[PDB]
């Protein structure tokens, strides 16, 4: 490793991705950690730890029902998911060379990868106790999400399980900006014609990420390998999610989905 | 990259894994590629490209519907080998430095989730754009023939062929495969394990060994380490779509049994 024009360019590529990551995503890992440790005073979130804390929290964010509780939560998860797909698309277009690829392959790269990004970025909002909700305005506890009516008391546990392992790597927004870009640009997704120009964009991004982690994480040896193996855990989560979603469409027929999400989930896994 | 005691040890770890890989697996990539390119002069396999080539081929290896009878036998022969393969992988796993000293419940666990990932990584060595070597180089079944089989069997081999194409383009050899296989086995993030600390401790070395092997052996391929690691993603997807498909053949066909060794592996998996 040395200071040469190629290394200087890999840093330039890294800065670019970071600046566009900041421009695309409003709730950054730095921003969310600050809240999660109480370093901010403006963003003091309400904690939803039970039913009585949820009903009071709905005032900020029939006679009696617990079914309406699991329905309302799940709908709000897909409410944010749609807003998130918009940001990821805005971001994807800023990756050097993405636009100049086949548009039918741009559609493809975003179709399979959007969910992997969603969950990578969701871990930034999480801790062993719970998740930040409503752009940092609320905090829903892990155990509360777990107590929800079957089979909803299981749709968030794999994300929390992942989040714990991922967060132990101690990555920052500068590292996440390259990693997110790496995930998008993959030459092993189905329905791709031009894998050659994609694998060349990713080769640069991987070269950029390897250097970023070398400079930023002197302590973590084999982090590059560790971070790359998390893409395996992300695919499993995306797969177990669509597998769980088929149970919602079947067992509880009266549970609709947004047409933007309906197109993504169609003919996926 | 430098020559120091740690690097010398990583090479020793690499040699060890290769020598046990050779001892465990009889049909190596080198061996299979020679058959596939007609460089061997004895192992001349019979090509099964349709129905008539299969019947004549069955002479070399039920009044029911022909298309159903043929799909059933093929699918059974895929699992007959799969069993023989699990035995080889287990023999290999025991040779990885530190595997035996771990928890035996964790040893059972690691092999439970990883055996299928290895099976498919090693299956790609027997494959080319045209088909797959069957019965240890005695036969060659075509991709398109496997694709024509009665629903939903005409779909169980396509993901393996798709993978194989991408994996083989990396141009790995038995030395590289020997470390990669070992890396897959020592996966930390699997269910039913509490001793993640010693498991990760083994994989960190294996990964360090693989990074050096690819650096020395593949001077041309600059991000081969990153590329090869991303294939573990494709392997998990295949193992997942496989168990998901296996569910269909039991619900569709009541008269479709499985070997008790495989029955234990697939149980409570994905």
């Amino acid at each position: 490793m040395q200071l040469n024009p190629e290394s200087a360019d890999l840093r330039a590529l890294a800065k670019h991705l970071y600046d566009s990551y900041i421009k695309s995503f409003p709730l950054t890992k730095a921003k969310a950690r600050a809240i999660l440790t109480g370093k901010t005073t403006d963003k003091s979130p309400f904690v939803i730890y039970d039913m009585n804390s949820l009903m009071m929290g709905e005032d900020k964010i029939l006679q009696e029902q617990s079914k309406e509780v699991a329905i309302r939560i799940f709908q709000g998860c897909q409410f944010r998911s749609v807003e998130a797909v918009q940001e990821i698309t805005e971001y994807a277009k800023s990756i050097p060379g993405f636009v100049n690829l086949d548009l039918n392959d741009q559609v493809t790269l975003l179709k399979y990868g959007v969910h992997e990004i969603i969950y990578t970025m969701l871990a930034s909002l999480m801790n062993k106790d719970g998740v930040l909700i409503s752009e940092g305005q609320g905090f829903m506890t892990r155990e509360f999400l777990k107590s929800l009516r079957k089979p909803f008391g299981d749709f968030m546990e794999p994300k929390f399980e992942f989040a714990v392992k991922f967060n132990a790597l101690e990555l920052d927004d500068s590292d996440l900006a390259i990693f997110i870009a790496v995930i998008i640009l993959s030459g092993d997704r189905p329905g791709l014609l031009n894998v050659k120009p994609i694998e060349d964009i990713q080769d640069n991004l991987l070269q950029a990420l390897e250097l970023q982690l070398k400079l930023n994480h002197p302590e973590s040896s084999q982090l590059f390998a560790k971070l790359l193996q998390k893409m395996t855990d992300l695919r499993q989560i995306v797969m177990e999610h669509v597998q769980l979603l088929q149970v919602i469409k079947k067992t509880e027929t009266d549970m609709s989905l947004h047409p933007l999400l309906q197109e993504i989930y169609k003919d996926l896994y």
